[PDB]
């Protein structure tokens, strides 16, 4: 029940160990979800990294946020992928926002305000409710087993989770710093726990 | 009989039975139109696809818009086709308005609120009053023969027709978001039958 | 006698016949001269063409402005042929003003409401008083001799001409839609002949 | 005790005798600081160069600020060197602002108010109270041992330090050319030592 | 004494014998100076044209500034260069104003109002007094050359002339056109003798 506003996670260096915990209060199991955050790493142009692990005790990969090298933004969910390529890549702070609907299986990846087209993935699927929720490490166990080769080096903030999908509209004002409630994971009122070497500074972007 | 405003209707993936039919309650036979609409589709790297197909019993390509790979918008009426070349192909939402006219087979093109030149074709001919308008799937028979190749997988809205050739400033106007009316197909009071694997989601573009 | 404002000239395909003849009143024969124009094409990339073409009896290329395939435009008075290089060649609306004064020799060239050096050409030479005046097509003879391989494929328009040398700020307020008065040809009174294919349609540039 | 506002030291030619001392009223030992400062040089493109030179009795290069040809920003403090790698480097005007905290290792560094990522360098180290600081020449030795092959040719200026880790916000006002307070080095009450071939001359950046 | 307000100097075509001299009324030799003007040329061939020539009786190069295409700027004085070279290359007219003072040596070079780094160059030397300044070719006064110099093709104009060092400040007024009065050559009250093809027109710079 911490206050994070104009805070981030930093990671200043390449870990085995680093890794911060989210505790999300929930009941029901998911069937559409919207997470949003920011991060700025300089490992793009390098390796791949972990930038959202949600795990399952019988799924590991429940809900995956990557940036796979030389290929782009992978999206995983229920152990199944799927890839919204980024050829050039920047270095610089970068927001997305990504959503998921049982009932249709369309998946959203806006990155930085702008949409990428609406792709299909998992219909019909349905997430499981008592997860894991890593930042920073890989997890190919339930809250455990992370290759440091997916590490996140930088700084990564503003995380937060809804479980419902969110409108062109709504993920604008998020984008632009409107107000607004998530009902999952909320950064204004975050529960979570820090391991390793991992420092809460303020954030650099905007 | 739905207002279609602020939708648009999504494909998610490559198929051979996905497509959504507009009705149009057209009387007199076509000696010129204009037709608006907003498309957004990552294919233009990969392989051609239909944007709009309108046929009739005796030609099934009466009017057809269509991307054809490495080339560019290809726009063909009665038949006779006629090529808008696009070497830079950029992904993002795109709008275009086409326009032909009988009367001196000068048929224009509008990316983005922006002209291509003028070009010739069909003059004389004229446009058959019954017809079958899909969207989404490419005709070679009445309402059918549905090639998949030739799909398209991604989100399609705002498509307007009128009976008559809108000038730049009203071409202007419909790009900007002007009030303006329709009297063939408005977007309005669409009257359209779905098929397949297609949902109505709310607009990406502005 | 017809205000062609807001209008121009479109030849929509290539022809070897489609071309407009324009009257001017002219008594004494020119010692400089003004002429200026927007015209819209998409042939630069691939041939040359024809922009502006006074022709007399005694010699067919009095004053030519013309577009030379990879080198830019080509201008020409007297017979005697000038060029202002144009390496990155882009499809839009374009507006030029040239002028010529045959007490120097020196010719400018404004592309767009911008200044191309000034060169010599010409000096001490006189423009004949009795011409043919051709737009879209290209003179080799008094009137005739038409090279389909010369021939303009788009939209002309807003052409005048002074019979003396306009100012940079003259020049300007003419770029910028100032208010003017020709003395040689005027498109506010245009007394023209067309013949072919060519058509009169609202101009594409503001 | 001068007020250097608005102007800059100027190093006309390669030297190995040209520096500026800087002279501050430290008592207790380091154990965080912002440096910031404006620059301008033309060496970038052939050889490396010092910035800023923080020495010791014990250790010359305490906090070193260098540009190392065809890599980027060499940041070292207590002899240990870390790089934010610029790849195209650019001919203009740069500010620089770079912090350390020993607390935790973590060094910012923001080149013209953006900020790169942050690096872990030298935790729990204590910088070295009593020191010499030279500008234009790359020390070696407490006060000396000045090699020509890192001497700075151009000007620089604005040169102001803390005892503390700016924050954004203020980094971004003392960019911006907001009001601030430095508390170890001020340049509004500089108190310097000339050597060699330097002037002080108006400052070409805004 | 001629107001050449609005008005440039023009030589249409490469000659030998088109100059323009400017008459200086110079008393006390100079310790230091700035000039300013403006030029626009089409950068060609190798060739590189003369700017502006100050000669004197013993040294026929007191104060040159020379630009070749592939080159750039190159400033001598007292038959010493030192180079400016400008990356961009803007097919535009240009500004440039540029400064040495005996005292230190530091001479800067502005073009288009920003500037280039200070660089050293005649340290203690002192520039003649009595000297003959050409505008539009280079100036070896006792003949000797093998072959012509060689004249600047195009448009100069707004040459001005200072027996001191301007400020930043002031550089900056001059190149937005404020109110000033050089010393030792005024473009207000100029004093010339023209030579050869060079005509007096409207200057097409703003
Ligand atoms: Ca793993
Ligand atoms: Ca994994
Ligand atoms: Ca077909
Ligand atoms: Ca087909
Ligand atoms: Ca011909
Ligand atoms: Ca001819
Ligand atoms: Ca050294
Ligand atoms: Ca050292």
């Amino acid at each position: 029940q911490t206050d994070m506003s104009r805070k981030a996670f930093v990671f200043p260096k390449e870990s085995d160990t680093s890794y911060v915990s989210l505790k999300a209060p929930l009941t029901k199991p998911l069937k559409a979800f919207t997470v949003c955050l920011h991060f700025y790493t300089e490992l793009s142009s390098t390796r791949g990294y972990s930038i959202f692990s949600y795990a399952t005790k019988r799924q590991d990969n429940e809900i995956l946020i990557f940036w796979s090298k030389d290929i782009g933004y992978s999206f995983t969910v229920g152990g199944s992928e799927i890839l919204f390529e980024v050829p050039e890549v920047t270095v610089a702070p970068v927001h997305i926002c990504t959503s998921w609907e049982s009932a249709s299986g369309i998946v959203e990846f806006w990155v930085d305000g702008k949409p990428r087209v609406r792709k299909s993935l998992k219909k019909g699927y349905t997430v499981g409710a008592e997860a894991s929720i890593i930042l920073g490490q890989e997890q190919d166990s339930f809250g455990g087993n992370f290759e440091g080769s997916q590490s996140l080096v930088g700084d990564i903030g503003n995380v937060n989770m809804w479980d419902f999908v969110l409108s062109p509209d709504e993920i604008n004002t998020i984008y632009l710093g409107g107000p607004f409630s998530p009902n999952v994971l909320n950064w204004r009122a975050l529960k979570y726990e820090v391991q390793g070497e991992v420092f809460t500074k303020p954030q650099l972007w905007p």
